[PDB]
């Protein structure tokens, strides 16, 4: 188990295109006017494919985002900090947030963060927990959540 199966349980998996309830479309794994996004797939995987493409496509995206991911926790200096601290595991949760929501968003969490280096576990997880994020989310909100507070993947099991 690693961060990435950890999204794809997390992101579903879609060939086509998909509009959902804010106007969002997304395809593949996590991935973010219908023409404007099949006028963007066109740009990310390399060609026209009418909003459809390949697990493969679906997934060299997935590798695009993740690295991504990544990169915005270390560009960031409220970040880096508290994920040098973290183990792989919770290190991953963490990845798994700005995955979902991006740096500045998780950027958002200080509390929860300063929590999460103290190594105040449980504070973090109920922290966490009472967010604009978590209430929309509870499902996928309450298993990176489990991850941060225990130091498993007991919640993908």
């Amino acid at each position: 188990m690693n961060i990435f199966e950890m999204l794809r349980i997390d992101e579903g998996l879609r060939l086509k295109i998909y509009k959902d309830t804010e106007g969002y479309y997304t395809i593949g794994i996590g991935y973010t006017s219908l023409n404007a996004a099949k006028s963007e797939l066109d740009k990310a995987i390399g060609r026209n494919t009418n909003g459809v493409i390949t697990k493969d496509e679906a997934e060299k995206l997935f590798n695009q985002d993740v690295d991504a991911a990544v990169r915005g926790i270390l560009r960031n200096a409220k970040l880096k900090p508290v994920y040098d601290s973290l183990d792989a595991v919770r290190r991953a949760a963490l990845i798994n947030m700005v995955f979902q929501m991006g740096e500045t968003g998780v950027a958002g969490f200080t509390n929860s963060l300063r929590m999460l280096q103290q190594k105040r576990w449980d504070e973090a997880a109920v922290n966490l927990a009472k967010s604009r994020w978590y209430n929309q989310t509870p499902n996928r909100a309450k298993r990176v959540i489990t991850t941060f507070r225990t130091g498993t993947w007991d919640a993908y099991k």
